[PDB]
């Protein structure tokens, strides 16, 4: 037959036979991923597999519109799509999709956990910003721009994963969060935590719950102002404003001089330029916050720019297995 059964974990992987000895890598919300070897290619790549995506509205969305997508954009810093396909034979029977992106050799959230120095620092940075403006320019925002969905090649290149929404919410911007409308930096808000957490090595804003989140927020950066305040709904802002008021803590002392190298006035330097881009990405109130081009071309990214890298309705389950199916064989 076209296709073979490999067992993985709790799952039945059914794939082309041109993928061969599949082996496991990690697990999103969409299911389990294996990396791959392709005889037809002679690379390797990654199978992500989602099982009956059609049964649940969000997660609906999220295939038909990241297949569209996928083939709809294309950027050294976007993962890539190589090819799509289902095992099932008719629109009845359609269950399963299977993705093979590219693939690269690591999760940001393990490059996260070593002693980083500025350049291979400031160069991702540089590429998470490239990627995020060419998803912008694209028409798409993100919103939900986490490390785990972010992975790098030895060479320290980058790849974003996914296309966010137009579990893990410690990168969501308070915009989104205090659900008020958002612009472009919504973005910057989690490159932010990110930048944060490669400097911290904790995550910046734990929390428990969703109200718990909001309070290791102020409790660092300090209340918004009223100007902020007054943009939430008139029920919204009140549930808001009864908390502790906190000034929050200058961003020397959020991120002391301790957690960067300090030998030399390069360093001295750096240092100082990761704190005021930190100073000016973790602004709560997105109308203050920087944007993406004058992200790039901030010091402590520049030395990375370059043109040529940065330029560049709802339905029924049954409705949404059809489109999916539909798209699944192009
Ligand atoms: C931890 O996994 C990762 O970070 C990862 C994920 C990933 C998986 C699930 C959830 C989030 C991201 C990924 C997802 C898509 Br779609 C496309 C590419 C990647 C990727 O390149 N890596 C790096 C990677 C690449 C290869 C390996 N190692 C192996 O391939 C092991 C092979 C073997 O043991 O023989 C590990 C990570």
């Amino acid at each position: 037959n076209q296709f073979y059964s490999v067992e993985v974990g709790d799952s039945t992987f059914t794939v082309l036979k041109r993928y061969q000895n599949l082996k496991p890598i990690g697990s999103g919300a969409q299911g389990i991923v294996c990396a791959a070897y392709d005889a037809v290619l002679d690379r390797n790549v990654a199978i992500k597999k989602l099982s009956r995506p059609f049964q649940n509205q969000t997660h609906a969305k999220r295939a038909y519109r990241e297949l569209v997508l996928m083939k709809c954009v294309n950027h050294k810093n976007i993962i890539s799509l190589l090819n799509v396909f289902t095992p099932q034979k008719t629109l009845e029977e359609f269950q399963d999709v299977y993705l093979v992106m590219e693939l690269m050799d690591a999760n940001l959230c393990q490059v996260i956990q070593m002693e980083l120095d500025h350049e291979r620092m400031s160069y991702l940075l540089y590429q998470m910003l490239c990627g995020i403006k060419h998803l912008h320019s694209a028409g798409i925002i993100h919103r939900d721009l986490k490390p785990s969905n972010i992975v790098v090649k030895s060479d320290c290149t980058l790849k974003i994963l996914d296309f966010g929404l137009a579990v893990t919410r410690y990168y969501r911007a308070p915009e989104v969060i205090l659900g008020m409308g958002y612009k472009e930096n919504v973005d910057i808000w989690s490159v932010g935590c990110i930048m944060g957490e490669m400097v911290r090595h904790k995550i910046l804003f734990p929390g428990r719950d969703y109200i718990d989140q909001w309070n290791k927020v102020i409790e660092q950066l300090g209340t918004p102002c009223p100007e902020f305040m007054k943009k939430l709904q008139p029920t919204v802002r009140n549930y808001v404003e009864n908390r502790p008021k906190y000034a929050g803590l200058t961003f020397p002392k959020l991120f002391p001089d301790s957690l960067f190298p300090a030998d030399s006035e390069h360093n001295k330097l750096k240092a100082s330029q990761a704190r005021d881009l930190l100073s000016k990405m973790l602004v709560i109130d997105p109308a203050k916050r920087i944007s993406v081009d004058d992200a790039l071309q901030h010091p402590y990214i520049n030395v990375w720019y370059d043109p040529a890298e940065v330029e560049a309705r709802e339905h029924t389950i049954e409705e949404w297995k059809e489109l999916i199916y539909k798209e699944v064989m192009n």
